């Protein structure tokens, strides 16, 4: 009774202190959302997974899976969605594999990307380190971790550089994203990480042109961690992220289905998902008036509309 | 003399003080007319025995009577008087005898009409009241009173619910209609009762295409009771509403019968009652000018032209 | 010659005086013409007359006369004429002895023209009275002053009625023409008195086919008094105006006689009388031209052409 | 030398402020042409000698002769000549003598010509006044000064009218012929004076069937005086005005003589003079353009063509 | 340890007391930088290497080269540099080559240009330092040398001179270059001393149409000497400064090389190194921000924009 | 050696002691400048020879010369000059050639010049002095000395009234000067002498518009005397004054010649000697600035600007 507020009044106190002493994020409930500056993953459902509605922007993310499982699609759709917010974006490459047609569908500028293919894994740390320390980089790709080969073996390093990177990353807000191949001094730099796997196979007759995809965010330091995003990825395309709007659209009462047909407004979109989806892309700023919508009705910071 | 004039300024400000201190509409005269937000019923008769020209919005509406006297085609025309306004309405069914080719012969239009078929008649209310609290519904109509058989029975509730649903009633301006087959707490909640029932047949031949409807308005808190309203109901087409225009409209010398036409500004409608009441009906704009002619001829507020 | 001057300043500074204060029409000089809203009684000799050109508007008319002198027909000339300028009109009948193949064939619109055949001679000038007061009738006459019989005899009455109905009239711009067969009070209410007289038979071999007719205005309250007018009614076809215009137009030098045949603005009407009237009636715009020219040169209002 | 030139500059000087001063037509050269509204006479020669081309209109007119010397003649061609202007003519008639048929060959029509017989001369001069002040008669000819006689005779009087009536006739440009047998005032007035004379016989065998004739214009205020003209006159057609344009137009190099034909443009117009001035009286248009060409040639206005 | 802190305490304190002592510039680190007043030798890569961005306003300057290095190019360059600035500039000839299509070519106003060609070596001297004697001239260019014949021989100069006019030069601020063909005190009294030298052809077809030219700062006593720029002299077009600005731009990244596009500011120059230099000549107000950019980067003092 | 210091300090102490006995301008040197309170000649040239750049106030002048050699229009210029300081001026003339059109153009204002014929040299004489000894006249300009016939002769003069005058016109600043034709007393009385003569003519075709003059100052009380002038006098015109400011500016380097034009400032005056002028006099404001540099430059005291 007085029992019960004077526990509530307790743990409201510890709870202020906590984050007072070890900062915002320290200690939080599995289904908090949040009262924020972030940058898309050109995934809805893994933006709303992510709580502040992208990855935060001046921390340290680590995204780890199998090969061909969407790490690259998601950094290089981070890419784009950093360069519409007028952002310069870096890609630290130690694979070689880098598409760039693919990453041109996927929205990028290969204008304004810059690019680095470093000699040994101490260089590439080393080069991130000094385009963090510009002032003038925002978001900065590094692929991967394993191939990051220290220069005796070419003939503890990412603990130190991340010691470093991290300091530099704090003072002036830059984003580093490091793609994993499946590194531990990592797991406690990082503010978020994204574990991504493929699910199943998406197919045309029997010609797969896609993947099912599921990322689980297994740490995060800026929201509630442990959610979990499902969409898939098609083949030249990336996430379908207009297929989630209309997913997560529907199921949460902002877009109608109505007999065949996806609704707006009152208007209609499309009859059939694929019909709809393709509508959606010729309407990207329908497409982000509806995803705003939905982003509200969650509890998740909006993206840019106009 | 001075005597009469005491006693009638003393009556005035009793009158005034009731008003004030409990209500509009607490002690009203029984031949009053009014000085007020309505939706109409989609009979001229009914409106104007109403007073305020339809049922007065964000109140509780009881309509009772034997079946097949009217009861749900009024609530279906006043969900297309209600759709007309731009409102949203909402059907809550215990019945399960809608027939939706009839509702929309009424003008309802199916692609905005919210249905509930609930599952017990605690489960009935508690989604009405739930439509109430959006602030998004206009107008609700709950079929029907008996059919709300309790959970225990299945396996007081009107009492308890009805004091919840008036309270969001009131704040959110929905108007919330019962049809109840012959509910007794809603005989106090209710602003306004209407006791509707067929009196006579109307014929083809042998062949019976409609009924003569009587309604009595009961009870009205918002202008004085019982008034009642004598109309046509057809097979397939509900209240005959041309009919009462041009009856009423002749009655009060609006529209003129000059040999065997029926005429109004100098212009021909028809030949006998069936031809005007078609013309009409192709003629909507001309139908409700004429209407709100009468109704203020008769001191009832109009309805919407254009 | 000084003297001269001093009295004619005088007069002409007392009538002046006089009519302010009594209102115009109080004095006049008996050959005075005019500077007025008239409404034409269907004959040009009598709309010269009366020196306005017509009945006042918003005034008390009354005619009397011996049965058949044309009393009833110079009313309904005076309601086509009313009609003609869009007026409502109404008849209120104590007589029973209206033609309506008469009043048809004199240019009523029947379907227009209110009619009422009172109870009693309190009810016939109640219901005049409720006319006036509409605001909406332009010309009521009542047939006729003797046949107004008072409710008590049937099982002071025009005097206290005229009074109220007065008031009425100026108020609304109401004519009101009462007809009177050959009361007391009308004599000084009117402001026009006529007194109509057959005074000569008009023949086809033997057979009378109509009558001279000389109307007198015994009393004019708005253009001076005791002009007078002849001209013929034929039976069936009322005052024969287009007689009238041929008659006064070639007296006042506007239409030609050249040899045997009318001529006007150069071009033939007709050879001999019957010949050119039956031209001005199929021809009524011309018709309506020359009355006007002839209205002119006497000094009276024109009617409407067009 | 210079005494020439100053003395034409001083002659000049004056003549101009003569003019400006007592207005034009106060001093002219003898031999003066004109820079003029006008009627013509009838005669081309007589129009050719009055300098404008006819009689001057809103002036008065004298013509005066011994009996049957061409006056009535030349008065009947002038009015029908003004009524081909669509002017409107009068005859106040004092003589008793007219012959309407002769008047109609000479081109009047007698259903537009007014007509007075004066009871006295002052009547005749009353009546001329009243026609010329209203301002829609163009010309008056009044039959004859004799007879003119005093009322008190019948039982100053020309000077006192003539006064009254010139100022009338400056203010509406009505002209006025007064013919005089062979008054006094009627010199100063008139600004023009025709003194006609029969100078011959015209024979066919010793059948007399005309007049040669002299007019000379003894006074005028519009060009120059004294000039002179000669012309037959032909019993029932008046002046032989194809004859004079032929003559004058064969005189003037317009007409050729080619042996025995007039010719003119090149065409064969007849042979002998009989042949063509009936061609010319057949062809009024070519009559007309043929005697414009002469006019032109001596300076004169023309006539209306068409 | 305290030893090193020691020892560079020491320096330090010497370094400094060596510059109030002996003044500033007497002792320099080879690499330092500096912290000025300037006038712009047309070259950007000479105004770097000069390390205050142009020769030292109120100093005497040495060019000295073979016949056609470029020394009077850079001298005109540096007059309409100094003209720019709105100073007033004087050219005292001994060579008697100067063509004034090129000066102008290369910016100089030849309206407020003085000359001067001296009689002898010492008139020359003295006429030079009147000028700076003037504290109305800001720079005097003085062409040649060795062609500075003293009057005894045309029948130690230098060194009284120099004494004599670098007291002069010291109390106004002028500006003076000698031009010297390839004297002795020259090289001591001056604060900048240029070789400038062809180090080859620069050819279109086979037509040379302009020289690579080295310049060495062979002594530099307001920035550390012996720093070299390395230019294009175009016949008729001097230093190629916009070939400057692209190259050192596109080295120190202010300027981009995107395929074959020179681009600044993410805005094209121009395709190939051609079209860019023509295009920053046609647009200096560009052309000046981005030079005055790499200046920046470089550590050398601004120009002005605007 | 301090031979030489022991003698210019000798000198120097005699020339104040000199100064401090008889006066400033005692002993001078020839080439001597001024360290003053002056009215201008109109002549530029000649203010400048006089040294102080005008005449002196509170002095006498003489000025003499053959006829027409300007000096009557030197004195007329001078008059102007004092009415511009604001000064009262009369003009006492016994030669009665004054044109006082050519006065006006010199810039005289006549309405404010006192004028007076004596009839007699002792009356000239006395009234001069009468207007001296009022302390209201700045400026008299007596014409001329030989005219000034004593009284004996026209039925010692000039030395006794000049030693009466002297006194007067030393008490009051009143500035007098006589013209001479080409007396005794006045060659030392007189602080300025002038001698002026026509040097040559001026000519436009082999019409002669104008002379060359020229002025000596002879005798020189307030600086150096024998200074000389040239200068044009145009009829007309007078001095041309514009014409000695570009002569003597452009001499004086203030104004420049730039091809064919005459600049100042920067800004071009005019395209040749004829085009300046008429510029300058047209910029009176531009001509006094340009006028006072030259002043300047000579060490000549400057007049008024503004
Ligand atoms: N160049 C490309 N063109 C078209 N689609 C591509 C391309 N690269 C990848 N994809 C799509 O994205 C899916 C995952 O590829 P992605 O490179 O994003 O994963 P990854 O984990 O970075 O791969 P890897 O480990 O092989 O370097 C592929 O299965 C394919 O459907
Ligand atoms: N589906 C329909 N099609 C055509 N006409 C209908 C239909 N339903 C009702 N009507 C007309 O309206 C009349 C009354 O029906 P309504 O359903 O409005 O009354 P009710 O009181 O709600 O009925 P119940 O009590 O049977 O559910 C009927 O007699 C019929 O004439
Ligand atoms: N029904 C009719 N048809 C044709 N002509 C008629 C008719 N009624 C009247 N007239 C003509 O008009 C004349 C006068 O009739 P009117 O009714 O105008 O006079 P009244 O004074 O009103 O008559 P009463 O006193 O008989 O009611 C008649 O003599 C007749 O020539
Ligand atoms: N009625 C006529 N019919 C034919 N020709 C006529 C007629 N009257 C006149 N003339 C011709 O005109 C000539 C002159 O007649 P006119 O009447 O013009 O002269 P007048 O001076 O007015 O005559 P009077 O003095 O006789 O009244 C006659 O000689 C005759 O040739
Ligand atoms: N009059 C000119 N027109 C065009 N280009 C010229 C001209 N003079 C010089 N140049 C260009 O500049 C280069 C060097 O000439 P400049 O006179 O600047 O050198 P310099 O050392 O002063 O010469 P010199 O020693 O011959 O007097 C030439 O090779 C030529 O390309
Ligand atoms: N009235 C005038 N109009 C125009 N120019 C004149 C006039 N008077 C003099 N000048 C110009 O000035 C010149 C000298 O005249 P000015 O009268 O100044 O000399 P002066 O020595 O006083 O003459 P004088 O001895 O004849 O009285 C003349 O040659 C003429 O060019
Ligand atoms: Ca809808
Ligand atoms: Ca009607
Ligand atoms: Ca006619
Ligand atoms: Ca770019
Ligand atoms: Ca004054
Ligand atoms: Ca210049």
């Amino acid at each position: 009774a007085a029992n019960n507020s004077e526990k509530s009044k307790a743990l409201a106190a510890a709870l202020a202190q906590i984050e007072k002493q070890f900062g915002k994020g320290s200690v939080m409930r599995m289904e908090d959302g949040v009262i924020i500056q972030a940058v898309s993953t050109g995934s809805l459902g893994l933006d709303i997974a992510l709580g502040i509605g992208g990855l935060p922007r001046g921390r340290v993310i680590e995204i780890y899976g199998p090969e061909s499982s969407g790490k690259t699609t998601l950094t290089l759709q981070s890419i784009a969605e950093m360069q519409k917010l007028g952002g310069t974006c870096a890609f630290i490459d130690a694979e070689h594999a880098l598409d760039v047609t693919y990453a041109q569908k996927l929205g990028v500028n290969l204008n304004d990307l810059l690019i680095s293919q470093p000699d040994t894994g101490e260089q590439a740390l080393e080069i991130c380190d000094a385009l963090v320390r510009s002032g003038a980089v925002d978001l900065i790709v590094v692929d991967s971790v394993a191939a990051l080969t220290p220069k005796a073996e070419i003939e503890r390093l990412m603990s130190q550089a991340l010691r470093k990177l991290t300091g530099s990353i704090n003072r002036t807000n830059t984003t580093v994203i490091f793609i994993n191949q499946i590194g531990n001094a990592l797991k406690f730099y990082a503010s978020v990480r994204l574990d991504i796997r493929r699910t199943g196979s998406i197919k045309s007759g029997d010609e797969v042109i896609g993947s099912e995809t599921k990322v689980k965010v297994v740490k995060n330091k800026v929201a509630p961690p442990f959610r979990e995003a499902h969409f898939d990825i098609l083949y030249g395309e990336g996430t379908s992220r207009e297929g989630e709007i209309l997913d997560l659209g529907s199921e949460h009462k902002v877009v109608e289905k109505s007999g065949a047909w996806y609704s707006y407004n009152g208007e209609r979109i499309g009859q059939g998902k694929d019909n709809a989806r393709n509508y959606l892309k010729e309407h990207p700023e329908l497409a982000r008036e509806i995803e705003n919508k939905v982003r509200v009705a969650l509890g998740v910071p909006e993206l840019a509309g106009g």
